Formats: structure tokens, C-alpha cells, sequence
């Protein structure tokens, strides 16, 4: 909770402080109004209790201010509580959004293990439940438990003042009852609450399932089963609503009961104390009025606490996401890459492997030159997919080398590389948002100028202007959903768009069909065979390596050799013949059964 | 509404309507007290207002008993409150357990065409939002607004009797006034909530697709944007929920301030009053307190009236599912089958589609013929995966005769014909339950004896036992997610425990393996084998078709020819040969290919 208290009274804000300090101020002027109200009501009350002579005479001035008084004290305190909750909610909003984009700053920063490892409905659930928790705790801790007991506090040293401590006794016994008796009244209710919410998702997933498959619920005849179900499982909510209300029945009429009995034996002592002289009819009014103010506020602190603990829980563990430590950093002395020269990927003695035990790229020392479009191939676990992963910094090699131009990666910006190294995805992403936003999501520093042009390069006008709206179409999950060439083209106008010197072809045609591989195969022919845009292309579907100017095979986790497609294929023994036959097999027979299927 | 007061007053049960003016008794009693407590309140005040001669003296009974009574009454009107929140909360669930069920009754009853036509998350959307706003309704048509209306009417009285005209204006005026005020800044409120929902759901998205997608979010450096998204997303919710606050802070206000105005104005017109010999002290404490007592009740009322509409359409909408009428019904003079001898299901001039614009199964004359394994192929579209639903009696024919031994169809009971009629879909389903329960599906009224010896029978006790839980195991979306065949042979399993005469196999063997397929016809041949078990293949991969005694041919939804396959193979041009020669060409290249796979 001290990091709380942190974001809501930092060190060198003085608009917060200040903010604070005012809702401070006004809660304390709300409950010293909320309890000089009844002195005014008494005041009143002994001021009228005089034998009039006259009955024509008009009401004096000194009983018109009492009443006016009386009349301003009520709205005013009422009045500065709710500007008290306007304000600290001015407070709480700004500490929520501050607290919330540091956190997902961070979690932008942290390495790609801890996000593979942790599930993402996890994280937005630890978001919003920790949100929530800081907005509730806030709220419970300066709406409903600071003000009250501020009040109490007042209450009995006035109880203890002017009348005697008897007063205070009852009073501060009846409030540690009703509290307590809340407490565990609403554990009870929140019991039969939870059995009440099993027993309607019973019901309601019943329903579902008997009305999915009415087909086969008739098929057999089995619907009477199926009411039975429904009644049985209708039956137990019932009950459990019944004692759900039953127990709030019991709550309320318990903690009236407290209250009343509180508020009739101060009535009784009041009134056997006026016997001495001492007090007036207007101090029982007093008694009984300031009882039932401090009565009328509780029902909701009571409800509240229920909640308080879970949302401290969710507030530490979103808090935890923080503490978190990356491993991937950038190392002393940042530098920037020379940016005006080729680049090269050379490694040297590489060794990695995601998990310590079953290492996946072994005593790896290959090179990928500067402006030859270099072709990886293996098979999937043979250590190619892993390529990009470590030259893009996502993860580090043990006791390995990833030298470009002659240095280490670990030297340079992370963020400087990054940004001259792109990559044409397998899967590409797409946002629930537009296609105009997803495609200048490549650079969000464009002219759309630039972005149309790119487009078109990508030989995508012909399937935006297709679409309903034009460049405001919407996409994802939840809106249209289109295939996969589309998607494809879409991520090679995002690379165009960053224009990176290395480029990284992450299986862009891994499931698409001939001519739409064909097709994306000529783009990227077109557009990236300039000499001065070292390219990689990580493949396993040998059909589109035929022009690259160095193919590398790996095996177990190991190079084994290099060479041009004609040079190796002739070559005794070389696994580029085994898996070229294969593949040619394999593709006369798809296209053949192909043709054959769209025969029938 | 009207059904509304139909389910809690009907005729016949006097247990329902005996709860009911028990209920109002109980809220009678409960205002008749709320609003005598103030009385013995001011016969205190004006009992104590004497002039006490000895200060040693004890408290009069006189005034015990009245402290008593206030007490009692305090206690006792709000007993009497929860006392009939709990009773007709036992009557408001009976009704919601016998609408929902009535409802759920009649959809098992429908034909299928409304299902199809209609959603089935709509359905139960439907059906729980009615229930809510049946609860909802009886809520605040029973605890907030009658309630509330009878103790307006009776504080008008008694300010009006006792004192004057004067007060009952003030008060009603309030009243009114109080009650137009919360609607409209409710309805303020509301838009200022929605808005606020609308920028978190946003912003969670934003989370969510960039958490999901954080490999292309890192793979172009755009973080930064994604981080002003969000920070903008948040801004806009903040300021949202900063408008919410500050206009509950507004309304609050001033709801407090009409009440206090009321009030206020009452104390100085009952100050004016006992100026004239007419009222005393007692009077101002028993209007004040009477006036909050009115008060006190009003913010839920005021809060739940924004809900009554919306909750009325719902029950409505509700309600109207099960004003539509069924076309399937038991025609006059319902009958049994012969249930002695073997069937036909010869039929005689059928024509018949589902949208009368495009008719699918024109001119159509077969015959079924008693214990001959029929096989029904054709192409889909041509009319052959709605014989099943055409006979049984999910449709009706138009100008057609379904001839079962002679005998219409639509002189049957629809049941008894469903009862002796037995599927094995194409796709069967699983709901959120067990396996041994999903089973039993089949026949509910059988023996575990049975339920195993047929799980044995169909081949599965392998798959039942090599699961975690024997026969307990969770199927269905949420759980466990079985395969095909598995799910195949529990269709039959199914079908077995039925025990039909009639069987329709609507394409058992769609898209599974060889030797699962194989499997699955080796185990129906040798269940459903008997001459006493009239047979249907509706099947289109004729591989499978070849011990039928009867191959039917239906093209552009007309029957072509009969004929054992050897015997119509051999007949010239017949569509038999065609469709051979392609599906043996297409499972050649098939198992070609996928061998060729399973190589690479
Ligand atoms: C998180 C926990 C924090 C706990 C902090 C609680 C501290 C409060 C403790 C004790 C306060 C009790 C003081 C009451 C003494 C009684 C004085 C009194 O009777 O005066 C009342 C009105 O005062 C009034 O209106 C009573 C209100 C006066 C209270 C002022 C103290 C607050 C200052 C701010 C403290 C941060 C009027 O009585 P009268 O008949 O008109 O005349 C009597 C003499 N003038
Ligand atoms: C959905 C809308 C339905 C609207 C129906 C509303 C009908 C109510 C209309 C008028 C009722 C006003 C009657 C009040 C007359 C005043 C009588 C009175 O002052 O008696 C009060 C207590 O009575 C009391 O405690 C007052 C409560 C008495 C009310 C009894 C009437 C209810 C009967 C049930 C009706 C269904 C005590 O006054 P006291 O000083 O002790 O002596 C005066 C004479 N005994």
C-alpha cells in the first residue's frame, strides 16, 4: 500500500499535495457541520419552548439565523463531502493513468521469455483488477473509513463532554457490534451469493448446450431429460436466492436493531438525567440525531471491507509487474551503428537454446555477406527459426559471438539495430483497427503520400479499393477477416514502409497457394533485390531458393554447408538433393490432387 | 405487463395469492409504524417538558412504555420491511422458475426453421434478460415505488389532519420536484457512464492487441505510438469518470438541498404556528423527523425507475417467445405404430425446398424398401441430406405423400414416429458434461449394465479407459476435446442404447482417416446387420456403398436410377461410373500424397 501513498503525495508535485490537503480540509468542515447540525435543531428547540403572550407576534430574528443556520450546515456538509469525492477522484484518475501506462511502458521493455511464459488475458486481467483495486481502495479509505471514524471520534468526546461518558460507552460498543456483526453477516451472504452464481452459469450453460444441438436433443427424444435438468438446476438457484434474501433480511434488521437499542437506552438516560436539572428535552433530540447520523453511513462501509482485501492483493501483484528485471539491456556505452555502409550478421562459435537442457543451435559459425540475398534451410527444430530471434537482440548467446562489421552485438543500441533490421512474419498481426493504420503502423512517421505509393507497390490497391470502405475498412477479430496473401502483402508494405538494410523473410509463403506464392515471390524480387539491402530469406520451401547467392543448410543444430543451387545440388551426398526430390515430389503430387478435387 | 400479474395472482392457487396479501400486511404494518414512531418520539418530548420538582425521583412508567413503543416501532417497521422483502422474493422466484421453464419447454417444441432462422446466444440473452427484469420489476414495483407511495399519502394526511394544508403542499412539491430532478441528471449521469465504458473497453483492446502481437510490435520499434494510444485511451476514460463524479456530486447536492429546503421551510412554519398556541416543540421534531423519514427511501427509487423500461421491453420480448405457433403439430386422431412388423418409408410425388423460391428435391419417387440397407448419393445440394429431416417431420411436404407401410405420415404422432426413427450424424455433439452421461443421452431410462455393454459394443471402452477419469472424464468446449472417431462411435453408442428399427447414417465417415473409416464401417456392419433393421446410407463416398440391396441416385433433386452397384457399374452412362472412376482417382492420389507427407 506504500507505493499508494506514493502516487498520491510524490516528491516534487505540488498540485497533488495541495489537491489532498484541500480534500482533507473539506472532509473535516463536512463532519464538523454534519455535527453542529443538531446544536442548531437543539438551540431551536429551547428557544421556542418559551410561553408566548402574544399570538399574533412575528417569529424573532435570533430563531430565523438558528434555522438558517441549521438549514446551511445540513447542504453544507453534504455539500463538501461530495466536492471532497469530486476532487480526490481528480487525484485517484491521475495516479490510475499514471500507474497503468508505467506499467505497460515496462512491460513494452521487458525481454520475450517473460511474455512467452505468462499468458496475456493474465496481464489484462492483473491490469484492470489491480485498477479497479487502487480506484476501490481510495475510495473505501477516504469515503467511507477516515470520515466515519473522524466522526465517531467527534461524537464521543461531544457525548463525553457535555453530557458524560455513559453516552460514549454505548456508543462506541454499539459501533464495534454493528461493525462486527456486518463483517460476518455479509461472509455468510457472500456464501450463499457464490452458490447462487454457480448454479445460474448451470442453468444458462444447459440451455446453451440444449439449444446448440436441438437437432440431435430431438433426434432422440431426450427433451424431457433436458427440462429436468433445467428445473433441478432452476430449483437450487431458487433456494439460494430465497436465503440470499433471507440473510439480507437478517443484516438489515440486526443492525436496525443495534441502532435502535443504542438510540432508546440514550433516550432513557437522557430522560432520567433531565430529572437532575441538568439536561433539556432539546439534548435528547441532540442524542438521538447525532446516533442517527453516525448510523446512516455504515451500510456502506460495511459492504465495502468485503472488498478491500482482494483489491489490496490485485494493487500488489499489478505493483509486481514492475519489479520485474530485464535481462536484455543496453550495455555500457551505447553506440550507433555506422549507417553508411553494407552490413554484415558474421557469427562465430554460437550456442543457444531457449531452455538450459535440449540446446537447439550448436557450435554455430556460418556468414551472411553484405548484399547477397542469403537463404537459410533445415528442418523445424534444426535451428532456423532462432536466427532472427538472436540477431535481433530478443534473446543473448552462450558463449557465442553475433559479430556484425567486425563488433559485438552487445555493443551497440538495441534500439539502433532494431530499427535497420526488418522482417516479412510468418503470421502477420493484424490490430483491430483499420488498414490504413495497420499499414502505417510500419512508420508512423509517413506522408500518406508515401504510404499510398507503398500500396501500390505491394500490389494492394486492387484489394483495398475491392473493400466497402476505402482505407477505413476494419479488420481483426473483431471485424473483417481476410486470407492470407492479403496479409502477406500487407507486412511487406509495412517493411517497405521502416526501408531497413536487413531483411529478414521469416517463412513469408508458409500456407498460401501456388500463384499467391508466385505472385508474392515477384513483389519481393522486384521490390528488394537492390544491391545495397542484405537479405535473408529463413525457408524450408526450397521451390523459391533458386537465385539466392548463398544457401545455408542446418543440421542438429550445425552448419554444415554452403553454396549456390546448381553448385550443391551437384554435389554427392549433399542434403539439398534429398530434400529437393521431396519437395518436387511432394508439389506435382499436391497440384495433381488438386486438379483432381476441383474436378469434383 | 399484464401476464406479469398473471404469474403471481393465478387462478387455482391460493398458496401464491395468500403470500402475496401476507406481503402487503407486512408492508402495510411496516409504514403504519415508520410513520407512528415520530408520534411517540413527541410524546416523549412533550411528556418531559414538565417542571421536575424532586431530582431523585425515577422515570414514570408513563414514559418507559412510550420509549418502548418507539423503540419497538423503529424495530419493527424495519422488520416488517425485510420480512416482506423475503416472502416475495419466495414468490417473484417461483414465478421466474416456472417462466423460464414454460419457455424452455415450448423451444424443445418449435419447428427447426424458427431455430435456424434465429441466433441461439440471442435466445438465451433473451431469456435471462427477461428474468433479470421480471426480478427487477416486482423489486421496485413492490419494495420502492407502492411502498414509498402509500407512506406519501399517509404523511400528506396526517400534516394535513394535525396541523394543515400548508405542509402536505410543501411536501408533495418536494416531492415532485426531487423526482423529476434525479430522473433527468440520472439520464445525464448515464451518457457521461457510457461514455466512460466506451474509452476503458477501448483501451483494453489496445492492451490486448498489442500484448498478443509484441513480436511485430518490437519488430519496427513502435511502442512509443502504442504507448500515446493507450495514454490517450486513458485520458479520455479519466476525464469520463472525472464528469461521473463530478455529477453525482450534483445530484447528491442537490437532492439534499430540495430536502432541506422542505425542512427548513416546515421549521419555520411550525415555529410561526406555535407562536399561536396551536402546535409545540413536539410538532417541529415530529415533522422534521416525518420529512427524512420520506427521505431516507427515495435515492433507490429515483436509481432504479433509469432501469423499469428497458427491464419491461426485455420481459415483453420474453414473453413473446412463447406466443409463436408451431406448424409440426400432432394432427387429429393421433396413432401408434404397428410396432410389430418391419418398415417402409415409400415415398409417393414428393417436391419440396426450404425457401419456396429455390426448390431443392423436385418430383421425387423412391422406395425404402423393409430390411434392405438402402444408400442414398447424390451431390450436396441435390436434395439428399433432407430425407432424414422430411421424414422425420422436421418439414412437411409440398403436394408430397411420405408413405410409411401404407400409411401417411402426418397421421402419426410425431413422437411415436421419433421414437422409432434413429441418426447417426455427420457431426454429432458433446455437451459440457461427462462421457458417461453423454451416453446415456441416448436412452436416460437404462441399466449401467447396458450403458457398458453397448460403450463396449461400439468399440470405445479403449478410448474410455485411456482417459484420466474413468467415465467421468469432461467433454465439450469447455474441456476436453475429443476427436472424430471417437466421436463417432459414442453417436453409435447412442443409436445402440435407442435400439431403433429405422437408421439413417447422415454421413458417419466425412473427414476422418482410412482406418478409422474402416473401423467405423466394420463395426456398423456388424451392429447393424440384422433383417430386421431397416437401414439409410446417406453417404457420398461411395467406397463405403457396396453390400447395399438398393443404391438410390438423386441428380438436381430428382431420382435417377436403382440398381446393386456391380449391376448398375455395368450399365451405360450411368452417374455410378463417373462417380467410382473419381473418388478411386481421388483416394489414390490421396493416400499417394499422404504417404509422400508422412516421408517428409
Ligand atoms: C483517522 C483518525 C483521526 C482521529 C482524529 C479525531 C480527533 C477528534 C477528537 C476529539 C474532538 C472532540 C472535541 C469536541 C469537544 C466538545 C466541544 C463542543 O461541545 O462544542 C460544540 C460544537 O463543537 C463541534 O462542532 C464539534 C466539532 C469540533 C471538532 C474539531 C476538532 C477537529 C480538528 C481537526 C483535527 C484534524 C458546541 O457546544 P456548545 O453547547 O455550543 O458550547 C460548548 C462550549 N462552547
Ligand atoms: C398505491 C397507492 C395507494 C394509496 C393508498 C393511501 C391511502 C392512505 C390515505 C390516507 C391516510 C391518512 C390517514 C391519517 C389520518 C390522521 C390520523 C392520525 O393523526 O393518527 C395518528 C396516527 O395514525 C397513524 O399512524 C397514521 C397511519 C394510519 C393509516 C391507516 C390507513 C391505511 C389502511 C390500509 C389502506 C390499504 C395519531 O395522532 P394522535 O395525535 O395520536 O391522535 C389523533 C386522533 N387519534
Amino acid at each position: 500500500l506504500k507505493d499508494l501513498f506514493r502516487y498520491i503525495w510524490p516528491k516534487g508535485n505540488n498540485k497533488v499535495r495541495i489537491r489532498v490537503l484541500i480534500a482533507l480540509g473539506l472532509l473535516i468542515s463536512a463532519k464538523i457541520l454534519n455535527v453542529q447540525v443538531p446544536f442548531f435543531f437543539k438551540q431551536t428547540i429551547d428557544s421556542m419552548n418559551i410561553a408566548w403572550d402574544d399570538p399574533t407576534v412575528a417569529l424573532p430574528a435570533a430563531i430565523g439565523l438558528t434555522i438558517l443556520c441549521y438549514g446551511v450546515a445540513r447542504f453544507g456538509s453534504v455539500l463538501f463531502g461530495e466536492l471532497r469525492n469530486a476532487v480526490f477522484a481528480k487525484v485517484a484518475q491521475n495516479a490510475i493513468r499514471t500507474v497503468s501506462l508505467q506499467t505497460f511502458q515496462h512491460l513494452m521493455k521487458l525481454d520475450l521469455g517473460w511474455h512467452l511464459s505468462r499468458q496475456t488475458g493474465g496481464l489484462t486481467r492483473a491490469m484492470d483488477r489491480g485498477t479497479k483495486g487502487i480506484s476501490q481502495v481510495l475510495t473505501a479509505m477516504v469515503f467511507h473509513i477516515i470520515p466515519i471514524s473522524f466522526e465517531i471520534s467527534v461524537v464521543c468526546g461531544i457525548l463525553t463532554y457535555q453530557f458524560g461518558a455513559s453516552f460514549a460507552a454505548i456508543t462506541f460498543s454499539t459501533m464495534l457490534l454493528y461493525s462486527i456483526f456486518t463483517i460476518k453477516t455479509t461472509a455468510w451472504r457472500t456464501h450463499f451469493r457464490r452458490d447462487a452464481n454457480k448454479a445460474d452459469n448451470k442453468a444458462a450453460s444447459v440451455a446453451l448446450d440444449s439449444l446448440i444441438n436441438f437437432e440431435a436433443v430431438k433426434y432422440f427424444n431426450n427433451e424431457k431429460y433436458l427440462a429436468d435438468k433445467y428445473n433441478g438446476s432452476l430449483m437450487n438457484y431458487r433456494d439460494s436466492q430465497i436465503k440470499v434474501s433471507q440473510s439480507l433480511a437478517f443484516l438489515n434488521s440486526g443492525q436496525n436493531l443495534i441502532f435502535t437499542t443504542a438510540l432508546t437506552a440514550m433516550m432513557y438516560m437522557g430522560c432520567t438525567g433531565v430529572i437532575g436539572g441538568n439536561l433539556t428535552v432539546g439534548d435528547l433530540v441532540l442524542i438521538n440525531q447525532l446516533v442517527f447520523q453516525l448510523s446512516v453511513p455504515l451500510n456502506f462501509l460495511g459492504s465495502v471491507y468485503r472488498d478491500l482485501k482482494q483489491s489490496l492483493i490485485d494493487m500488489e501483484t499489478l505493483f509486481k509487474l514492475r519489479k520485474n528485471e530485464v535481462k536484455i539491456k543496453n550495455a555500457e556505452r551505447p553506440l550507433m551503428l555506422p549507417e553508411n555502409v553494407p552490413y554484415d550478421i558474421t557469427f562465430e562459435n554460437v550456442t543457444f537454446g531457449y531452455h538450459p537442457d535440449r540446446k537447439i543451435l550448436k557450435n554455430a559459425s556460418f556468414t551472411i555477406p553484405a548484399g547477397w540475398k542469403t537463404a537459410i534451410v533445415g528442418s523445424s527444430g534444426s535451428g532456423k527459426s532462432t536466427i532472427l530471434k538472436l540477431v535481433f537482440r530478443f534473446y543473448d548467446p552462450e558463449s557465442g559471438r553475433i559479430l556484425i562489421n567486425g563488433r559485438d552485438i552487445k555493443e551497440y543500441d538495441i534500439d539502433a539495430l532494431r530499427k535497420v533490421i526488418g522482417v516479412v512474419p510468418q503470421d502477420t498481426p493484424l490490430f483491430n483497427d483499420t488498414i490504413w493504420e495497420n499499414v502505417k503502423f510500419g512508420r508512423i512517421d509517413a506522408t500518406d503520400e508515401e504510404v499510398i505509393t507503398v500500396v501500390e507497390k505491394a500490389q494492394l490497391a486492387p484489394l483495398i479499393k475491392k473493400l466497402p470502405q476505402g482505407f477505413d475498412t476494419i479488420v481483426g477479430e473483431r471485424g473483417l477477416m481476410i486470407s492470407g496473401g492479403e496479409k502477406q502483402r500487407l507486412a511487406i508494405a509495412r517493411v517497405l514502409l521502416k526501408n531497413a538494410r536487413i531483411m529478414f523473410f521469416d517463412e513469408a509463403t508458409s500456407a498460401l497457394d501456388t500463384h499467391t506464392e508466385q505472385a508474392l515471390l515477384r513483389t519481393i524480387r522486384d521490390n528488394f533485390t537492390s544491391g545495397s539491402r542484405t537479405s535473408v530469406y529463413i525457408a524450408h520451401r526450397l521451390r523459391t531458393i533458386a537465385d539466392a547467392d548463398k544457401i545455408i543448410v542446418l543440421d542438429n543444430g550445425r552448419v554444415r554447408e554452403e553454396g549456390k543451387h546448381l553448385e550443391l545440388l551437384a554435389m554427392p551426398g549433399s542434403l539439398y538433393r534429398e530434400l529437393w526430390t521431396i519437395q518436387e515430389d511432394l508439389d506435382h503430387l499436391e497440384n495433381e490432387l488438386k486438379d483432381q478435387q476441383e474436378l469434383w
